């Protein structure tokens, strides 16, 4: 892709903006991976859509891409497993540690286990180093600081964290020019689809 | 929105494709409403993604907006009852009845009935009216016949079907020709962000 | 089995019945199928043991054995239904309707039919015809009311609802003659397992 | 209880044996807890009939009464445990582990822990410790042996285990003898349940 191409994409992203296609955006967002929408993402870590959180994410980084990004899904992940315990659906619960989790087992044999074992309390907060677990919105809110400093110090996401600034309603400004331009060839002085013209 | 909003957004729609951002172009499909993609429609269709199938055609109408409109939703959540009932998932099944498909009892009371009463069969093939259904992929494709028929005469379908025609990349074309109107004001004869100047 | 067999079994069933053996007291009548326990029958139906009701039942009549045998299963599964759908497990009264009372569509369908189509009910009391079910235990003593009154006119309970009137502890009794009778043979006047002697 | 009656007790059991009626034989045995039979066990343990398995000792032993009951238990349950995870119910699996499992982990905690972490294998048996387990037949095959050791090692089954060599039918010999006491009353020379008389 141009800088060209890729600048352009941007003055679509403005333009979706102002016009309200909010799930356009974030798809654009995703799809091209250009920008990273941190709003758009703490909206959702703290409503606990953990699917799009990932799904979003899955544009900019894999799990395994570097330190950051695993840690970064595994804090996820890991909240992910620790609601499901704290809503006793323990068998949603050993399905996010088979699924979303095993991968980290490698990476800490130990971890995981201890992580695992919380599956047998009656309230894993019995577990001393899982005893700060409050209630989800306060275990969200501290989760998301950590998942904040993770991704601005990820280098994947080195330049895509701040939206250029520009005017308002740029997009449509340059298209407003290129009809100026199809009227400046007109003797003697419609559509976007196809030039504008006069006799 | 004016119409010319509503062009621009149709030379987005045609620039998305042609830089691959199939989820972009969708989505933007679906918030818009401009157009309807009844390719994209068939695949979901056919694949039986039977959610995106929902959320896609929810940017064009509600379920009681017309007859044709609940004939549609009821086909697409007839056919999602009857492959529950398939793979032998009475509690699926059941769930689909109460949530999806009760909408429908008000108008027609005794084929929700019909309906209802396949739960109860070992094979829902025993009942002459759906002695017809033959295996997933082929009601699949003859339920899409039906639904494209429906759509096409659907009035709120009426201008939404068929694709403007126009010159590949008409977009990156006007971003062109405003790239030439910057300069046409430059005497002594960058980005697309700010305009571009000469000394 | 002889007339003297089946009245020791009635010796056992007063001897276990002493020995508070409460559990064996009614397997014997279960299996002998000679003495059906009504205060027993009472109790399991309060408590809602509709498993134990079946299987102490099943020692006396078979669902199609009669008219009154097969009201009697499907009063009682049909109230197995309702309080499955009163605890909004609608998986569970799927279950019930296909594994349980589907034997009852042959002698009434339009009644299988119209119990079916409560599934779908938010309330099931919507229909008029079950607007009359209370509460769980109101509505089981009312059930209990009509399963006695079909017990005791179903001809195969005809001589097992009235325990023999016997004096206290008849069968030790009897085995207390036994030894005095090991004892009226011995010159010159342990266990049970072998005869009393004296040199 | 007497010893007399202790004997009643046997005898019956010998009747009750003879006259077929299984399932109150082993109620008997269960409710009395004076004969615990061998060859019941091991039908039920091949038969994998966990739940009428623990039933029935619960009639000879409590889980924490000594360290061979405790091991019993225990060896019940973990195979339970592991028939779940070889079906790939691992619903079914956290369901035992946490249930019927735990009370054995204050006994031994890494061994609790060890197999706790086979629920997130994709087959249990990469864990070293446990790639014995070769199927079903044979495993309950194998654990069996190991049960009988434990049982007939058990001090609370000491005298439980070998049934008291008896003639046939020594209920009904008994029987026989008060009848003919009955008789040696009566001048001038029916029921059980009352005295045979003459004129
Ligand atoms: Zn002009
Ligand atoms: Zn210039
Ligand atoms: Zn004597
Ligand atoms: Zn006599």
């Amino acid at each position: 892709m141009s800088s060209l191409s890729r600048e352009l994409v941007f003055l679509i992203l403005q333009f979706l903006d102002e016009e309200k296609f909010k799930e356009t955006v974030h798809k654009l967002e995703q799809e091209s991976g250009f920008f990273f929408n941190m709003k758009y993402f703490e909206e959702k870590v703290h409503a606990g859509e953990w699917d799009e959180v990932e799904k979003y994410l899955s544009g900019f980084t894999k799990v395994d891409d570097n330190r950051y990004s695993m840690k970064i899904f595994f804090e996820i992940r890991k909240q992910k497993y620790l609601e499901a315990l704290d809503r006793h659906d323990r068998a949603k619960a050993v399905d996010i540690l088979v699924k979303d989790l095993k991968v980290f087992s490698t990476f800490n044999e130990e971890a995981y286990k201890e992580i695992t074992q919380l599956l047998t309390l009656e309230n894993f907060r019995e577990n001393e180093q899982a005893s700060k677990y409050g209630d989800t919105k306060s275990a969200r809110s501290i989760m998301l600081i950590e998942l904040k400093k993770l991704i601005e110090a990820n280098p994947l996401f080195r330049e895509k964290l701040v939206f250029p600034t520009l005017k308002a309603s740029r997009l449509r400004t340059l298209i407003n020019q290129s009809a100026n331009w199809q009227h400046q060839l007109c003797k003697n002085p419609k559509t976007l689809f196809t030039d504008h013209t006069c006799t």
